[PDB]
């Protein structure tokens, strides 16, 4: 009925939660501690050894990007927060002593959008999902007696009726491996970092469940892209919408603000980096760009932002100076803009139900970071380059899951004996595979196997699930470079 | 009875088209953001994550980006802390910081985002290989007073020739602050002159950690040993930092307040960091660790602060993976007693910190919390700096550095009119090599001997002598500007090794 922001940044946690009334400094200091969380974390590390576009170090990782990110986040931030203050509607949102959490929740949840994505990005998704529908065949599941399902007991044997259900979900989830979704998972069951309700539902950024088969709600089409979270990060997910007042598929507010941040960001930094590689030089650059525009009316967006770039650029590197001027321009249209669209619509986004982005639009604002992604993408992400390594990187992951396949191979009963008794005589290969993988891993498919009734006849199908769930934990873990070296070692090709 | 007012010493003026006059609380804290996104997308940060902290780069292990990163949280965690302590003792309005607390804490987090900006590729061991070779070619040894028949300066220019009194001065300091390279001074130079990032005064400000002259001889004053320790800026920077010390008032030799702040988080972050990365690059184990650190300690008050911090981190961890629990714990115990006994000691001398001459550490004290990081320290040199891979590492990179400071030497060789030569005509016919080693340089530092020797008098008799100087100096900037994997390649690329 209202917006009352108090309800919306929960400060309590999932366990040992502080607890009662608590002042505004002390609600502060919990989010400090969360700040001191995810930045300790080797989640946080990792992803500056994950690569953004290019594989140079002036080249950014998705560190540097998140990094960037989180100023521009804050950035809009403050925006948005001086321009309710003009309005004299802090008070009114309940967002009066909710300033702290507000900017801090956005920046920390920029800094760690990536956290979750698997080497080689969107290839090694890809990879995953594509070796994994390969054995699981989601297309056949009415039953039929031609499954092509590979595994035993997730094909549908004509009869049993829930457990063909149970059968469909698993079969669908497995194969949407999503850097999102595996983020979650990744900030709830594999770091525990017990972060407060509020920081979690500033990750979650779709809503739609990986194990979601056809068409989705015409409401909230743009929200349920693509899958938010997992089939074993249901119940969690279930108490976050539980403790954000999130109706089912909705979203948490702030979430807006890093995603416009995330495209801002990205944009420029895509193309500077496109003429640090030798790509395209600048004066062909404001030529392309110049041309997918096309229709210069006296005092438009591009005049300002673009050609207000390239006319001080040339008279001290000309290159770098265009570059700059490039962002802050950018920036100083485009921040505002949306600051101003969350707050002109401020009760759907509270609501969690908006199905849009804010810089998504027919306003100048919104050609103007499609003008820049256009470029990119014909000119950048082409170049021969790009797309070699995007290549070798399928090839790898899906080398490394060819490898820990034996795994997957063996049955419920003769994995659980290589699970509990550790180093098994009569399978010196899947042991020796099984202990490479990470220990966080092993412990959050062992906990998981732990919490199910092991009588019950859907036992067998969520041992698989968190069996496969294992294995694309352990490979989404990786690096770029480490699971290239992985795969190189285990391939005999290097020692 | 001195005084303290915070909004004489966060001054929120540029040194090019500065903002003017009187500004509002608002439009301050937007002048400290328009400094934030300077330093954010800066290039020197990015090359921070290409530069190595203690081992070279597994991913979880830190490099310098990282470190400055959770080093940036902790002096954050510091500064709230001293800030709602001065709140709490109703003392903002008093010290003038009613209307500075975002400039306060954001000065502080930048400072320390940015201290490791200007060090060299491999380190200490980079700054060693410099000054080695230079000090090779400069013998400043030989300039101390009197001047002399054998004076082993191997440079015509800069020996002390008995009659030009003056000369010989410039000489001297040209000398010595050629031979004392310092990434912190680096830091200032590149900040200033290379980057051309035109920030705060009060940001600035914050960089400098030091305030001896790198041109410095001889003892340094009694009462500012501890400020005077390092090299804090070059004979290049010193009407910059002249006029830097006028709009922060800072007395000859002072240092800037906040400093202090993030100095402190520079040590708490490092030193857990390190015997983590020690366990990851499996130096030694946990329970040895435990044992190492339990023993250079010494006997128990089961209540005093190991007890506290290291035990309890050591039996939280026993209860289970371990290795983690164990380090995240050990972390927030020493950041939850560490952090605000810096806050205090903040506090304690804010009359000498604002002053800008108190002659000590937060950290540096007969404190137990002072004992518990210097056995840290301790533990880590022993068994982890000696591990027979770091020194490799070591020995390799000032090798490396050493041999590229030996192939530009041609272009230290040449004399002034070859030399101006090269620079305005770019190819020159007879100096093939010298003509390519030159354009190998980069162009902001280029741009900069040009920008410096054209400020000068051409007709003056310092004038060879300033050359030379900002000839050297173009080259340390160059060199000292690579990553650690950049400047091992091109030695290699150079040496004809690779191709
Ligand atoms: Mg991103
Ligand atoms: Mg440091």
């Amino acid at each position: 009925a209202q917006i009352d922001f108090r309800k919306k940044i929960n400060w309590h946690r999932r366990y040992r939660s502080p607890q009662g009334v608590k002042t505004e400094h002390e609600i502060l200091r919990i989010f400090e501690s969360d700040r001191g969380r995810i930045i300790n974390s080797p989640a946080i590390r990792r992803l500056q050894q994950k690569t953004q576009v290019f594989p140079n170090a002036a080249v950014r990782t998705r560190l540097t990007h998140s990094m960037e990110v989180q100023q521009v986040g804050r950035y809009i931030a403050k925006e948005i927060l001086s321009r309710l203050k003009e309005l004299k509607l802090l008070e009114a949102y309940g967002l009066d002593e909710l300033t702290g959490p507000f900017e801090s929740i956005v920046e920390m949840s920029c800094l760690m959008h990536d956290i979750g994505n698997p080497p080689f990005g969107h290839f090694g998704e890809a990879a995953i999902n594509d070796w994994f529908r390969q054995r699981l065949h989601p297309e056949d599941a009415q039953p039929l007696t031609d499954d092509r399902c590979s595994v035993a007991a997730l094909r549908l044997r004509d009869g049993e009726e829930p457990l063909n259900e149970l059968r469909r979900k698993i079969r669908q989830d497995l194969c949407h491996f999503e850097g999102n979704a595996q983020g979650i998972r990744l900030v709830h069951t594999l770091m525990r970092m017990n972060l407060t309700w509020a920081q979690v539902g500033g990750i979650l950024k779709y809503t739609r469940p990986a194990w979601w088969r056809g068409e989705t709600p015409e409401t909230h089409h743009y929200l349920m892209k693509k899958p938010g979270y997992y089939l074993s990060e249901e119940a969690y997910i279930a108490r976050l919408r539980k403790e954000l007042n999130l109706a089912l598929y909705s979203r948490f507010p702030l979430t807006w603000i890093m995603e416009a941040a995330d495209d801002i960001s990205y944009c420029v930094a895509d193309l500077e980096d496109a003429v640090e590689k030798r790509i395209f030089t600048v004066e062909q650059l404001y030529h392309h760009l110049h041309e997918a525009w096309g229709q210069h009316e006296k005092g438009s967006l591009f005049s300002l932002v673009v050609e207000n770039a390239w006319e001080k650029s040339r008279s001290r590197s000309t290159e770098d100076q265009f570059f700059m001027y490039l962002r802050v321009n950018t920036l100083n249209k485009l921040v505002p803009y949306a600051a101003q669209r969350f707050i002109d619509n401020l009760p759907a986004i509270f609501a969690g139900t908006f199905n849009h982005a804010l810089l998504e639009d027919a306003s100048e604002c919104s050609d103007l970071l499609k003008l820049y992604k256009n470029v990119a993408v014909k000119h950048v992400f082409s170049h021969p380059d790009v797309e070699r390594l995007e290549l070798q990187g399928y090839r790898v992951i899906s080398g490394l899951l060819e490898i820990y396949r034996p795994l997957l191979s063996l049955s419920l009963s003769d994995f659980t004996e290589l699970v509990e008794k550790e180093r098994v005589k009569r399978f010196p290969i899947e042991s020796r595979l099984f202990h490479k993988l990470s220990t966080r891993h092993r412990l959050a498919y062992v906990e998981a196997v732990s919490k199910l009734p092991s009588d019950s006849p859907e036992f067998p199908l969520w041992e698989y699930y968190y069996r496969c769930r294992l294995l694309q934990d352990y490979i989404s873990g990786m690096t770029d470079l480490y699971a290239w070296d992985e795969y190189r070692r285990l391939m005999a090709v290097e020692q």
